[PDB]
């Protein structure tokens, strides 16, 4: 219950990643939530937060998330450790590949969120992305279940390892 996984999902992908993630961390470690059925209180509740957001319709944010953003910007993230994950399509929307991860970064970083979990952009092949920490790493875990589902298992296995460390446990 140290970690609170909050996801948005429209066709189920991010919802599954969240669940693989919690499996890997374990239950007494983290609880998963559908941001759509979540509240401010529900988010402020945890100290370590994992936020999952898939990018929709040309750089936009999954609507459950889009609509929660205002509440999101009311939360003081100062004193909190966050990580970010999401889903994207690097071949049909290569020019907005996981931009949503970037939008949720901007809408939380100034708020004092201590972000963790940058992921190497090695192995992906998008044309552009607004969710990059540096131009060799996304700001979070980018999962492409549409084009690279075969790499989804390992990406999560390794990324969760990576965050477990950065967070310490
Ligand atoms: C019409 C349409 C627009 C989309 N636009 C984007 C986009 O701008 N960025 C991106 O990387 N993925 C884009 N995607 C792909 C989704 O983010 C991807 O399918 C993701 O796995 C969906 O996760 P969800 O099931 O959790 O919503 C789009 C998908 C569709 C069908
Ligand atoms: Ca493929």
């Amino acid at each position: 219950a140290i970690t609170g996984i909050f996801f948005g999902s429209d066709t189920g992908n991010t919802e599954n990643i969240a669940k693989m993630i919690q499996k890997q961390l374990g239950k007494d470690v983290a609880d998963v939530h559908d941001i759509a059925k979540s509240s401010k209180e529900d988010l402020e509740a945890y100290d370590i937060l994992l936020l999952g957001i898939p990018t929709w319709y040309y750089g936009e944010a999954q609507c459950d998330w889009d609509d929660f953003f205002p509440t999101l910007e009311e939360i003081d993230f100062n004193g909190k450790l966050v990580a970010l994950f999401g889903c994207g399509d690097q071949e049909d929307y290569a020019e907005y590949f996981c931009d949503a991860l970037g939008t949720i970064r901007d809408i939380i970083e100034p708020r004092g969120a201590t972000i963790v979990g940058h992921w190497p952009t090695a192995g992906y092949h998008f044309e552009a992305s607004k969710g990059l920490a540096d131009d060799d790493h996304f700001v979070g875990l980018a999962i492409d279940e549409d084009r690279q589902p075969e790499l989804t298992a390992e990406r999560v296995e390794k990324w969760v390892k990576q965050i477990s460390e950065e967070l310490h446990l």
